[PDB]
């Protein structure tokens, strides 16, 4: 998907960043360009938002003939107080960039976009992109948390995918591969690890029965995509192990959870903490 590829591009730029520089500053032009692309924006600005939810007037990046952000514009204030996209529908749109913790990192202020995209469809896409960008900027904070980087990333991406589903009806899939045959477990796990692609993230765990469980989250992925992933995995497994071998004959038990705003609130817990035999110390947020 174009969104996934856009986010992968930005993530890679963030990984290629020298390391000393503040992420929002160094990639401000890119962030604005991305938001401009998806919103068909013509005049807009990107601003840093302080901890107390007040905006920094000095623009990080501008598009078109950008007029200065004044004192307390009603749209800017409502946006930052709600932590949500606000438009003057019914000085066009304000989009906050909010991480999975609810921290407003930045503000997109749009002065001009074509009226034919001044609608809920485009607003939703702007909001989706803003949330994902905000998450990507928070990688400079992992250095002060105890959990392994892979655990922090998995947690963040999972929460974002839960938010995507709840707020925007966007699809994602969780797979749990339970490795029940200890002869094959290590090599099966290594093959699963090597298969990781794009925004997918994995967690390597041991469940309450002492078995290897590899969790894989597939963000922004349709049901057709999630089935495509398994078809690709089966081809890889066939290459690696016998043609006369299936994932299942190597001891792999596959459990799948499709993220959806229809699923009951207790469902993910049942899946991970009962079915997969995991606990809240292993997976949370
Ligand atoms: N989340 C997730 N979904 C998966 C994965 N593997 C397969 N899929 C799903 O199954 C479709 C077909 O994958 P394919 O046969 O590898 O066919 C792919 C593959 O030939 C190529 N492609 C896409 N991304 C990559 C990549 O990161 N590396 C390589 N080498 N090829 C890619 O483009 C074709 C279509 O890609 P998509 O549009 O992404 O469409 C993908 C995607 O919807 C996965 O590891 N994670």
């Amino acid at each position: 998907q174009s969104l996934r590829s856009s986010l992968l591009g930005l993530r890679q730029l963030l990984r290629e960043l020298p390391g000393d520089e503040a992420p929002l500053d160094a990639l401000a032009e890119t962030v604005l360009a991305l938001l401009a692309q998806y919103g068909s924006l013509r005049i807009a600005g990107l601003y840093r938002v302080r901890y107390d939810r007040t905006p920094e007037p000095q623009p990080l990046a501008t598009l078109g003939e950008m007029p200065a952000l004044d004192a307390d514009d009603l749209l800017v204030r409502t946006c930052l107080e709600r932590g949500e996209l606000v438009s003057v529908r019914q000085a066009a749109v304000c989009v906050p960039l909010v991480d999975t913790d609810g921290r407003i990192l930045a503000l997109l202020a749009v002065e001009q976009m074509p009226f034919f995209v001044f609608n809920e469809r485009t607003f939703s896409l702007l909001a989706i992109l803003a949330g994902h960008i905000a998450d990507l900027l928070q990688s400079d904070r992992r250095a002060l948390q105890l959990a392994d980087i892979d655990a922090q990333r998995f947690s963040q991406y999972l929460k974002r995918s839960l938010l995507d589903a709840r707020d925007h009806g966007l699809p994602a899939c969780l797979y749990a591969f339970e490795l029940t045959d200890a002869r094959y477990g290590e090599e099966v796990q290594r093959l699963l690890e090597g298969s990781q692609r794009g925004l997918d993230v994995q967690l390597r765990l041991r469940n309450d029965e002492g078995r290897r469980v590899l969790l894989v989250l597939l963000p922004l992925t349709s049901a057709e995509g999630s089935q495509g992933y398994l078809q690709r995995l089966r081809i890889l497994f066939a290459e690696r192990f016998g043609q006369a071998r299936e994932l299942e004959s190597l001891g792999v038990r596959i459990r799948q959870y499709e993220l959806d705003a229809g699923n009951d609130r207790q469902a993910l817990g049942h899946f991970l903490f009962n079915e997969c035999g995991l606990n809240d110390q292993q997976v949370a947020i």
